[PDB]
């Protein structure tokens, strides 16, 4: 792309005509955050890579072609972008990248105070375009998810829930602060750490199972229809933050179709009218064909909803799923913490207005860089306050414990209508 | 286990009380083929490893312990066993597999003509053990197929067809060598070669699809309800004959996952009780959890079914399914060739007798070593005298399109009782 820009900076060729990510003349989309036009190849880059973080907390690829091989990380606080030094050659100009190493406060082009570059502006929707480009994902149509209208008050019953992947309970949990009222929980979880806080927390009612790959279609009959099916595969092996990433596709793609199987074996036949819904989670730092295959089997199109929007952290997830109002605006409540420093303890102070989690200590407490505390972990997700304290676990594991976990408000957020389907306490 | 073994020898232990594989004291079975006992995990070994094979076309481990690192290659004329150093070591004594090397025609042990060894003696009834021994793969119980009462002879009609990975159009072609009327037969299939041979042989009859990926629920709806759904993973990558063996379950296991789901949407419905039937087909040699979550899946236990007994190959194949009799033995019509050289060209003569495929050119014409003709290909797997020379293709993508199709006259085995269900011509 280097002659090409060449001829856009001659005025005689639109930087809007040509691809900014590689140089393609195949411009079907307009790039999101920058001007210029983007191709297909690209667009899907961009759906794996964006949102693909190191261990340093900043991006592991380059915003804009998602690619690079040496990048400029940014100096703002808690941005976490990266501007590879080919990219910063034509959109600023030649050695622009290797003068701007030099400048030892830098900030990046998202961040610039001015706005406003020769050959790179800024444009200046790209929140909402940002929104917008996950509704622009079209490619993988799907019919719209079955309407099923709502049962007179008197006539609701209580919520029945099979829970694949439960984890520490949070669907659980999230139903009891709504006051639905929760006939049975049936829950298949593997790790002991996990299956001990629903214990404790959920006060026995919570009927455990062992591994999914162990329950059959008898099984699911055997107890009792179900009115909500939820779960969330694996994700340590998906996200970028493990070292020691062997692979994607294995172990997490597998017990995704655990998921699959038991959600058939739970769904009313058609001609059974009765309320059943079902909600499956997901990362956003994912393949695209994967991603796809996915979107074939639950045959449905993705949700993305990012929790900075209720809380304290940056947790951008897929949702598939039917529940009603899976699209709608997320609202943020008084009780929801927006800034990090309400989660903080007394006594401490923080940088950082978010908590990057899919300067690594988040947390200056008298003049000392430090990990947030496990209690305030929990504070950041929503979760009640000392929720993971209850067996004897190290803070190692029971961070990790934590990291899993689903944003509480958001979860809320979508469970939210399901009190218009089912009685109350 | 060379301190256990020589407590055996000292008739202080039995040799059916050792697992004679590696040497474990956890004594479930029995050895199929040699004396001693057997422990679940050798069992999954060697359910993973005994059909494994080389590009030189003997076996890739040891036949005793399903390991090894240096072996012993056979001799004798179409047998492919290996015996590694480490085994020979114990059951024929110590340095009999370095004197055995020196021994230049050597002949392995289920080929050795006396029958009787000191510390190794042969089981008389091994291929009886050997069938049994799937029978035995009751670790995954699952319940029996559901057994449909047969339609009336003048209520009788065409069969349907929903056929995914099609290939070459083998099942429909079978399906008219039985003489069942077929009123549609919908394939799905992305190689060129193969949409094209089933084309001509079959008369434009077949209504060809695109990626079995781009069938949807409503797709299978509006196609018309199906009678046979049948259809077989893609083998090359679980086949240990292709070099590049970059994985086992990406690739094939996900397109596993659509057979999966079209099968759910062309299932009638509870209460429809209609005929409806389905057929998977698989290789042996795969892995044990793979094999375990499609077991899981299909909900249903494979019966391994080998063409030798039928037919001039060794193919060993797993068919899950609900057709009647798909448990029963196979009977070989006096049209199939159970020898090698009746298959052959005529001034041609085979000094094998089967050719593995699932010494490298079986072949000896004119005192040289050749590979058997495509036409000679297609009379060893029971396809009709030139079935492939359609279009304008090399001999190696010929030889590879027949090379992945089913045993003819094994399907006709499993298609046979669908006659007493549906219409005849
Ligand atoms: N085979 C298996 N069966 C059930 N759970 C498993 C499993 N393998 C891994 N898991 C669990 O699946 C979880 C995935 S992340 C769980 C998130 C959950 N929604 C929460 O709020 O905590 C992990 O906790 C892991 O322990
Ligand atoms: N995505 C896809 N959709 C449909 N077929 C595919 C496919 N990917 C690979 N295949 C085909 O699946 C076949 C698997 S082996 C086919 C055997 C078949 N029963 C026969 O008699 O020939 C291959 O021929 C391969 O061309
Ligand atoms: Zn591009
Ligand atoms: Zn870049
Ligand atoms: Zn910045
Ligand atoms: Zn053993
Ligand atoms: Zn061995
Ligand atoms: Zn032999």
């Amino acid at each position: 792309r280097e002659r090409l820009v060449y001829e856009v900076r001659q005025k005689c060729r639109n930087i809007e005509d040509i691809c900014i990510s590689c140089g393609s003349l195949n411009v079907t989309l307009e790039h999101p955050l920058f001007v210029g036009g983007m191709c297909q190849n690209c667009k899907n880059c961009f759906l794996e890579c964006a949102y693909q973080y190191d261990d340093d907390g900043y991006q592991s690829y380059c915003t804009i072609c998602c690619g690079g091989r040496e990048v400029l990380m940014c100096g703002n606080n808690n941005c976490c972008r990266c501007f590879c030094v080919e990219c910063v050659d034509l959109l600023v100009g030649p050695g622009a990248a290797q003068a701007a190493i030099k400048e030892d406060p830098w900030n990046c082009y998202m961040c610039g105070h001015k706005g406003t570059y020769g050959l790179l502006r800024r444009r200046e929707d790209w929140p909402s375009r940002l929104q917008m480009f996950f509704a622009n994902n079209h490619d993988q149509e799907f019919d719209p998810p079955k309407v099923y209208p709502p049962v007179p008050a008197e006539k609701r019953k209580p919520i029945r829930v099979l829970s694949l992947f439960d984890g520490i309970a949070t669907g659980l949990l999230v139903l009891k602060d709504l006051g639905i009222q929760v006939d049975r929980y049936i829950a298949s979880e593997v790790c002991e750490d996990s299956i001990t806080v629903g214990m404790v927390r959920h006060q026995g009612k919570i009927m455990y199972v062992g591994d999914v790959r162990s329950v059959t279609q008898k099984h699911i009959q055997e107890w009792g229809p179900f009115d909500l099916v939820i779960g969330g595969s694996p994700c340590n092996d998906l996200s970028i933050v493990n070292p020691a990433r062997k692979g994607l596709y294995e172990g997490t793609g597998r017990l995704f179709f655990e998921f699959y199987r038991l959600l058939h074996d739970a769904r009313p036949k058609e001609g059974d009218d009765r309320p059943f819904f079902w909600l499956f989670e997901n990362v956003v730092a994912m393949g695209v064909s994967d991603k796809r295959d996915i979107s074939r089997f639950l045959e449905s199109n993705p949700v993305m909803i990012d929790a900075k929007e209720v809380s304290a952290a940056h947790r951008a997830r897929y949702f598939w799923g039917n529940l009603p109002g899976m699209n709608r605006p997320l609202a943020s409540t008084v009780n929801d913490k927006l800034e990090l420093q309400e989660c903080l303890e007394h006594g401490r102070i923080a940088k950082f207005s978010k908590v990057r989690t899919i300067q690594h200590f988040p947390v200056f407490m008298n003049e000392k860089e430090d990990i947030l505390w496990c209690t305030e972990m929990e504070r950041v997700f929503g979760f009640p306050v000392h929720y993971t304290d209850v067996s004897n676990m190290s803070r190692l594991a029971r961070q990790r414990l934590l990291g899993r976990s689903w944003s509480v408000p958001v979860i809320r957020h979508l469970f939210a209508p399901l009190k218009e389907y089912f009685a109350c306490v």
